[PDB]
């Protein structure tokens, strides 16, 4: 099987036409407006903005990192599969761009000390342009083993938000310049939204760990305590980021099937949330890894191509932390894998939202714990 | 205009059988699964049982109290209609045991030093029993103004969980025990959920006000930290009692029109959140203070009688808190009261949202700070 | 009149398919090829790219304040537009806009001490975009005083290499994205033989002017010495940014009447010279301020209204060197001024081509004598 | 094959009749325009006639010996021909004639110390009337093979502006008299242009080489700094002698065929640049050494010819050198036949103009050390 692109419309967008979602939304916005006028109100007696000027500390050196990165993944790729499909150097410099968006975005964050969010970016735009310098690559090879895509598509498909490289892409009649608006109106509220949660929720509670004691109680009920900003932050990072950033840049460019996410919220067992959140990279990961691993193995076995699969995604996203934060330390991975273990050895979404509910509560305890016994 | 019942179902069952619906009902069920295992485990190293068993302290009394006004209720208004609609002694016999469900419940609460939970129990019960005994004597009064309903139509009609006296009320086929089974454990749940709130994110923050500062900081901070318990506090009142019980008791006794709330979650205006928040105290009230006021008064000004109505709810409940909390601080009245005089003289949801979660805020602070600087 | 837009062709793109002018063109890259083996085997007993460095010292910042004047221009004048257009605020938001571009690329540029060349980017990007948010709002304000342009053409206007707001814009088949590569590898060729100009035969001759005599005949053969870098930069202005640049954005975009200059190499006179170099502003420039001055005005004279006009020009460029080198020294205008008196009070090409060379010889001469006589 | 001669008209003459061509050259008048002022008002404060007056030291001499060179190849040759065609002292008679054009331009030249651009006149004289008579005589002999050309043909042929002995020459209508005043203008405009760029631009330069250091770095930029009048000498030297002069005396005479250039300025590679630069010595040369070389040798190698033929060449123009500045100093040779042996051992087009380049600065760098260290 190869996934084949439709004209279906974002689930959370279709649910949306709905009024009782058009509900829910306005209880959150109505939150941002309590949240503004309480902060407003204490801290006239200025704002939480520190947090944000903060964390995007060298956002200029950040964007101009992010061009040469962009400039590489653009032509390096495009002109190894022309000159190599041409009877060559191909070979090599398919290596460069390996070299150049591999070395140089390490180099500019830890040489200069970049702070974290002005970070992430750059952290974010390696695993991109791995993702499509390889996936473009692997599609259009097996082309020419007949014993050159057009360019266009190539600059289409870098901006384009999916990570399969398909060179059809169904799309829709005109670009709705108010919706596009509306989605970065809501995207940016969001990021405020977030900077809130954090500068009131987070910070206080995990600013006092230089205190002595580390009483397994103290802890314990620290975890519980950030519990909430975990969660929020998971539906944050989900709503903005794969319904308001994506379908914004699917109506700039005109993308049919923005099916960027299945509802997860309904996913009966675990393996589903992973398949059906974040469907995009699941899909790339999915196809390359689990239609090279089944091929090239050829192995009747199969259960271990999807621990496989989801061992690649773990240590892709522990690798993106071990880089945002600056660490080495690894407890996403030791939770999802020892969880795994216990599930896979040894009504029933319920279970599955709950230790959902305590995965986000340690990763935040944990790495808040962290940052403020690393500063 | 008179209220007239069909066999249509209560707005959130016919949502529930849609499934985004059950997985927020389970995110919710989940969240208490949360709470229940790290406090188990907090207090490990028992549970918070102490204010369940202090809150429902004299609850044998309170019971024991609620037959005498139960059986006052059931007897004094049939005898009086059945007596007086015979030609007495019914206009001194209701007025003499209209006293007996007026003095029996305040002797009982003040002179006993009865706890808050196990005192709203006969509060609730003695304005239940005034509303529906006045409704079915100025709903049967009429019919003798003619120049006696069956008896067992007004037994049935004391449980039922609508408080007009219509002696039709169209019924269900059958009784869907494991229905009725599911709403009960819900509504102990959701008592549970209650419990736990109050247990760890009420008291702790709210118990140091022996503090001598009263700075404003402290106070407007201490509203925004309580206005998240004001919300639960809301909808598990909302949830348990206009949902679960109200079913419960209206799948034991096959009762039709379980429309006990509209959508208020969709109420542009306030009016509308009012008119379609507790639908049958609203429609009981509505009922006879507006179309009485109308009739009787028979005045071309409307304004007046909205009004009307809404102030004779407010002091009702400030009535119900002043009751069960001990005070004389009425608090709500003047929240309502002032902005009502604000909006009235001086996309649109979300600010109605918006006064709604501070109107919480304010009034589980101030009840808070007003229960902890009495004691 | 008002210009109509065909699907002619850049007049130097027309010419260079005839085999002479690739010839020309083929000279010019071997003086550059010349340029870098010398420069080489000189600097190896590194190379000249100290300039580059220093030159673009805070460009990541330079970039940063290109985004908010970028978006201040995207949306301003357009909800201006359309809520002005709506029967308000629009004669207020418009003004914001002239002060957020018009303020914010001078405080960025003076309070933070950029380099010249990294300050030109902002420079360049506060007269681009008066002169479009103005010749937008007075092209579709007059649709108005009828008693909404589509956006998508507003956004695409933006980028859109004329100034004139046509709305039309005739456009060409596809994109030749060869022919785009090779325009960008030009004008960045182009950039690299200005860096070894000024490296090499600008910085040299002009950096010992802390000598003392100040004598005339050092001063005048300083200008012969320098009117050739002079001549060499105008050529690279054009030729990279009039025919490169323009032609680049005009392939990537599909744009038709790519007649951003006519051929001013054959001006007979002055003002011939000054209409058919850099057409683009000119257009803008002649509509605007010479079919607004002869309707308002009115006035049977047009010899005041053409002076006005390059008055207008003149100013905007002496306005525009005063901001980039951080002076106030105003030689080009004087210059002009001067001899346009000259020649407009008291075979005929070769005098114009010699005045244009000393015109070049002066403000390269005197500008750099400014620039380290400053430093 | 044997060249037979159309009515073709110099290929930059019909260039010239295009505008931009016309443009080009307004420009380089221009450029002299520009230096004859700044180089009046820097004396002012007389002229570089002094290289003029020197360079032409005793031209009343070096013209009365061309009077008896003229005189020696108008007479010797014919007779010789007329005579020895009639059947003796023929043989005799050119090869004792054969030295007074050989011997008497040395002898005047060293003896009576000539300065350098009075004895070049000489030079060309002595090679010219070498070179023509040869031809005359090799044409006129295999017509007496047959077991004597019109003289007034031959007095012609001595003027005619090529080398190839043909008595037939395409003729023109009519003597354009503006015409030729405007060449023989230009040629003399030119060789004042000549005058102002080795007085400006190489005298400065290598004046002090007296200096001590000979340091590779000093020597190598002289290079570079000396390159470009290099390659304005050349052009200069192509314009005036191959277009002004030869069309001048061309349009006197009302000969056809001016194509003594074909466009040089196209050759891809360097044999083509041999082969279209001065094509009328190149004819000469080619038909003489390239169709005796190929009959009497008679050699499948036609290989070792094409080089053959160009080191003919290459020694003419040292010994012309050699003779000119009074060395032996052979370094064009050297740099011919090196370059030569690494291209023929070991958007091309531009390969080619970039070895031109330093083919010329090499070569007036060196030239320009050598006359400023031999005196
Ligand atoms: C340290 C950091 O930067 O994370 C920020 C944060 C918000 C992330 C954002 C992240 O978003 C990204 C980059 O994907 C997300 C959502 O992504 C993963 C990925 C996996 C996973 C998936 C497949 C296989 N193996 C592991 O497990 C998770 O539960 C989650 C988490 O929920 C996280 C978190 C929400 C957990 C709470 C975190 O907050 C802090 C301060 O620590
Ligand atoms: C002191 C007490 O016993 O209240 C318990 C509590 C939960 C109540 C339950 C109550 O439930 C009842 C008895 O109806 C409810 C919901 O009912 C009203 C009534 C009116 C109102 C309506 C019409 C006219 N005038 C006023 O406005 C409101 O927003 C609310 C509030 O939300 C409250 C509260 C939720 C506010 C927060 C409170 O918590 C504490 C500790 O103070
Ligand atoms: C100081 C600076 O940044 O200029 C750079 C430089 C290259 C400019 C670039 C500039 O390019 C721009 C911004 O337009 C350009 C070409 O534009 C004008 C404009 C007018 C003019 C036009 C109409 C009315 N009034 C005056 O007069 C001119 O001759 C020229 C000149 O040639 C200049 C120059 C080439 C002169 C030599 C300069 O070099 C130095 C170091 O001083
Ligand atoms: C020393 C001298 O008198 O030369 C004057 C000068 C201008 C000559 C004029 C000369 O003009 C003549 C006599 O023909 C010319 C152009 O002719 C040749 C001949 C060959 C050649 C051709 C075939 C085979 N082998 C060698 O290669 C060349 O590039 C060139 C050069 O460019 C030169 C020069 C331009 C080089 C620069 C020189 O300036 C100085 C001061 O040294
Ligand atoms: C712009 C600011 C206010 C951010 C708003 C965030 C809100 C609108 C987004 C972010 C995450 C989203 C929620 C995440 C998933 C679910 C579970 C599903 O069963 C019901 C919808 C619901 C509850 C979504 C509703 C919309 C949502 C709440
Ligand atoms: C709440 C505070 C810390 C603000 C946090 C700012 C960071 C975490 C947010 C704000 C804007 C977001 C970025 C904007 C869009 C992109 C481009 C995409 O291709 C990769 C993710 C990336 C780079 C986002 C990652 C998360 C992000 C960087
Ligand atoms: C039994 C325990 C877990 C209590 C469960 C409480 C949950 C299931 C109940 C109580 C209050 C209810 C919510 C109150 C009103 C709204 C707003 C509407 O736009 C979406 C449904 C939603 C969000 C309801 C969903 C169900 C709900 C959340
Ligand atoms: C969270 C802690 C304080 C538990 C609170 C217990 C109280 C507030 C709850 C638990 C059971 C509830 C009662 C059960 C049912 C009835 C009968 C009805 O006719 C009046 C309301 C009344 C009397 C409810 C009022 C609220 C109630 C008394
Ligand atoms: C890429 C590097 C080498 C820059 C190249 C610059 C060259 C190719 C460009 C820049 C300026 C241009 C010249 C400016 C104007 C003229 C005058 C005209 O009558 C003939 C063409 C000519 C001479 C142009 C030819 C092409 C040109 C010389
Ligand atoms: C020779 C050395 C000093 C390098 C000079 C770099 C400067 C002068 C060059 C390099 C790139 C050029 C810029 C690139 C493109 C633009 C965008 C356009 O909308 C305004 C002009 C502007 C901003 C150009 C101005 C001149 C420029 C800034
Ligand atoms: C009389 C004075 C000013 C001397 C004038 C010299 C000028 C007019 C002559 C001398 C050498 C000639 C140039 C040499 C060869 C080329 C290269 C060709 O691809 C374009 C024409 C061009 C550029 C010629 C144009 C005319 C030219 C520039
Ligand atoms: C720039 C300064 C040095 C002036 C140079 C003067 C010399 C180099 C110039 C000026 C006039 C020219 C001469 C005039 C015409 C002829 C006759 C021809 O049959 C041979 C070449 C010859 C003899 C020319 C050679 C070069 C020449 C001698
Ligand atoms: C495990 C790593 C997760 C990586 C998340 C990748 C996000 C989705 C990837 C590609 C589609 C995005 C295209 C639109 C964004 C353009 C923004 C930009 O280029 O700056
Ligand atoms: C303003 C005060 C609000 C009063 C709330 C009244 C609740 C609804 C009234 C009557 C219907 C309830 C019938 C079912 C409950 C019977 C419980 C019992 O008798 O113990
Ligand atoms: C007198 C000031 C001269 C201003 C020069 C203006 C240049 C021409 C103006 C607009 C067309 C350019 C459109 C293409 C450039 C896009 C580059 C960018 O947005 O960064
Ligand atoms: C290699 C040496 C180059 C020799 C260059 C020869 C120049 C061309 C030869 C003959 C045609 C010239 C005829 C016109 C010039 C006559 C001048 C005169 O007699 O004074």
């Amino acid at each position: 099987k190869q996934k084949v692109f439709i004209i279906r419309k974002s689930l959370l967008d279709e649910l949306m036409e709905v009024q009782h979602f058009r509900t829910i939304y306005h209880m959150f916005i109505a939150g941002l407006c309590v949240f503004i006028i309480s902060t407003l109100a204490i801290d006239f007696i200025l704002l939480e903005f520190d947090l944000l000027i903060f964390s995007f500390g060298q956002l200029p050196l950040a964007l101009v990192t992010w061009v040469p990165m962009f400039l590489s993944t653009l032509l390096a790729p495009y002109q190894a599969l022309r000159l190599w499909a041409r009877g060559g150097l191909g070979c090599a410099l398919l290596a460069a761009h390996a070299v150049v968006l591999c070395a140089l975005p390490v180099h500019v964050a830890v040489e200069h000390q970049l702070p974290p969010a002005s970070r992430c970016v750059l952290v974010f735009e390696q695993v991109r342009f791995l993702m499509k310098s390889y996936s473009f690559l692997r599609e259009a090879v097996p082309g020419i083993l007949r014993a050159a895509p057009s360019f266009s598509s190539y600059l289409y498909f870098l901006f384009c938000p999916t990570l399969i490289y398909r060179e059809t892409y169904p799309r829709t009649p005109y670009v709705r310049w108010n919706y596009v608006a509306k989605n970065f109106a809501q995207a940016l509220g969001c990021v405020l939204y977030a900077c809130f949660i954090l500068g009131r929720l987070c910070v206080p509670v995990f600013a006092n760990m230089s205190r002595e004691p580390f009483s397994t109680r103290a802890l314990v009920l620290s975890i519980l305590h950030a519990t909430l900003p975990g969660i929020f932050m998971l539906l944050l990072i989900f709503f903005a980021f794969l319904h308001c950033w994506l379908n914004a840049f699917a109506e700039m460019l005109r993308f049919g099937d923005r099916m960027f996410y299945r509802d997860w919220w309904n996913s009966t067992s675990f393996s589903n949330y992973y398949r059906t959140w974040n469907v995009v990279v699941h899909d790339w990961l999915y196809s390359y890894v689990y239609q090279d691993g089944l091929r090239l193995l050829g192995a009747r076995a199969r259960g271990v191509a999807m621990l496989g699969v989801f061992l690649v995604s773990a240590v892709a996203h522990e690798y993106i932390f071990c880089f945002v934060l600056g660490f080495f330390y690894p407890v996403m991975l030791i939770l999802f894998l020892v969880i795994g273990g216990m599930l896979n050895f040894m009504a029933w979404n319920v279970l599955m939202w709950t230790m959902l509910f305590l995965g986000q509560g340690i990763q935040v305890s944990l790495y808040c714990q962290e940052w403020y016994a690393r500063r």
